[PDB]
């Protein structure tokens, strides 16, 4: 059905679908299991920030998550998105919980993309920004349990009244706009991505993390995707 | 019905309805009879290049048309879009023809929104530029006769294969995603859009123009809006 | 000597040389005496935000001030810069203490310049952003006792170890590059600049207060400017 | 002595230095003896466009040539910046003749630098764009024979009267404000750059090159790098 292509901030180690045995940032093609994933140092109840970059001439997508006060984690994965995704495309992000929980508040989120043709100065770009987020929030579609406003935030996943977590929750946010990806005449095609994110549990075992994905422009959260599968895969596979 | 901000390239003067005797470019602020005009020495043929900016602190939408050596033409116009458009709008281009025509190419077009909060450093963005459409513009809504990828152009308005300009023609083409113009805590919010047009007819009298709008989300065009009434008014009053 | 056209964020009142009886931002063309102020409710400790914008077609210089959760103070005076500034300026910022004190610490600084000719597509730009500053910020110009590095801050007037700031002090910080404000083919000339600042004082009248400035490129501290002079200006004249 | 990376546009195949035997773009490391290079379709007399990309991530340096309706060329190269490079550098295009000759116009050039902190929302950055070039650009540190203002456009060589390029002749145009390529606490540092040029020869075998470079901020015209050298090298080693 729908084509992903992602970057999880996986806070639960499954190891019986290959996470490693510590929370990490991977990159997903297609699958939940990473082709690629790096240790990452997650800090409850610290806002984190996550920064993803892409051209089409290195055909290397790289993602670079960081802590105020700490060294950073990344992780990069050698994918030409020509031959994975169409050439329209929309992007966002997506979290979800299962019987382990956590917040999955979004503070900012930013994108740029970029495709310059071979005629002199032709350049096609998007970019869009959001450091604070309104109750009607008419440029983001939002999926499952995903809700804006509260406190200026997107909140991807359920919270109660008293700020705490609620368990088997998903939530997708996707720019309104579909972003062109490729074009017969680009010479080179880019996109880099910022977010800022607050993850928090009361609990010693988090779950299950945050990823920003592009996808065909009609995907929609695959039935039963809660927990490990991140709202993001229909299956394990 | 629909609410309607546009500056006017008008090429026509409809003196009948408060044009000017000359070419000119106009402030509409919900009716085809500018608020503000300015003799435009509209050159057959070429391309020129419009900006139009504004922000909420001076509230004053400015317009400057110039074609390359040339002295420009600039209007300006005191106005608190707060008071006359939603706070969610659509940005868009439109044109007509009518007994008499001209070709209204569109280009390149770009668009920066920003909204500055009260918040440290709360700035919400959007940006756009395509200095190349193609047949398939997915982030484009396209109304009436206006299409996409001859030569990589926008034609807002019938041209045949041989190139000739039809007449009563009338098209627009609107940005996909709604663009946010205030918010609560804003304290300042302001746009900058840029477009380079072509305007050529066979005929000593082109019209009848083209015109940058903004109108609430779902705006249509207005029933019997080809020629003087620029694809955007139902009348002319 | 020096040409100057400043934003102040006067925090002391010298009624004997044309302060209102209150904390305020002020436009200054060429003399300490604002041409137009507005009561600004400055608030010690806290980090506010100013934002300056000005267009060469409206003539208009504009400047917002806020801190967050508070109601933001605005001032607007019509000038035309093209008569006031040589064609190539520096930009900066001036802060100052007398027998009074204050911290006049700087957080962020952006600044965006663009100049669009008649030529279509000719747009000249400059745009820098400081949203952390180092021991050997080799980009600025530092004047007086202005410093960078301590906590990644600016800190424009003397601090000692202990935090505490120090009186008769004066101190400027100006971007490296000349900035071209004038072009003879430009149709549109425009700049806005933005800055977080925190005045801290342990007195209940603190001085003297920060501001944005514009001036000839070869621009320096005029002897003693310290206290109500603003670092800026060689009189109260 | 000095400290440079390039992108050569080598016009002018010297195999006696390790040229391969037809126009190319190569990507040099302190040494005139590219370390990658591609093969170019270079086109007398028409306006071409390089990109040049980088990010401290990859750690690959890429660029792209290319001319309208035409197929582009691209070379690629792993090299950390970080292990080369100071962390302020001065940025710039040069370009030589020597007995063979041709005009080294540029039209445009365009750059934007980004260190992104670890500290949340902590970005540092700066963009240029020349669209037009003055006969007193004062933000441009012109070395050697290079002129501005000559139809807009910037001249690295030597032109006389009737458009005639001259032979054995070598000019650079640095950007007036240092760059910071580094920082202790960045995350990721990038840069992008953009130039458009004309390259024109009445000769068959036109010559020497352009090359966009990085260098120590205080880097000048080595002595004798006319020719092969293009204005970057001392020698040929
Ligand atoms: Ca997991
Ligand atoms: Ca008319
Ligand atoms: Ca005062
Ligand atoms: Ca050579
Ligand atoms: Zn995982
Ligand atoms: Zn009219
Ligand atoms: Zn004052
Ligand atoms: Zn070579």
């Amino acid at each position: 059905a729908d084509t992903i292509v992602a970057v999880e901030l996986d806070t639960y180690p499954n190891t019986d679908i290959g996470d490693p045995s510590y929370p990490h940032i991977g990159i997903d093609i297609k699958s939940v299991r990473s082709k690629k994933t790096a240790k990452w140092n997650m800090q409850n109840g610290k806002v984190g920030t996550a920064h993803i970059i892409y051209n089409s001439v290195d055909k290397r997508l790289s993602a670079v998550v960081s802590y105020p006060n700490a060294d950073s984690a990344t992780v990069s994965y050698d994918v030409d998105l020509d031959n994975v995704l169409p050439e329209w495309v929309r992007v966002g992000l997506s979290a979800s919980t299962g019987l382990y929980k956590e917040t999955n508040t979004i503070l900012s989120w930013s994108f740029t993309s970029k495709l310059k043709s071979n005629s002199t100065h032709e350049t096609n770009a998007l970019h869009f920004m959001f450091n604070q987020f309104s109750k009607d929030q008419k440029d983001l579609i939002l999926q499952g349990d995903a809700t804006t406003g509260t406190d200026g935030n997107l909140e991807l996943t359920r919270v109660s009244s008293n700020g705490s977590p609620q368990g088997s929750s998903v939530g997708r946010a996707l720019f309104y706009a579909p972003v062109h990806i490729w074009e017969s005449s680009a010479v080179v095609a880019s996109f880099e991505a910022t977010f800022t994110f607050l993850i928090k549990s009361p609990d010693s075992h988090p779950a299950d993390g945050i990823a920003f994905f592009i996808s065909n422009i009609d995907s929609s959260i695959p039935s039963g995707s809660t927990g490990r599968l991140l709202g993001l895969f229909p299956d394990a596979n």
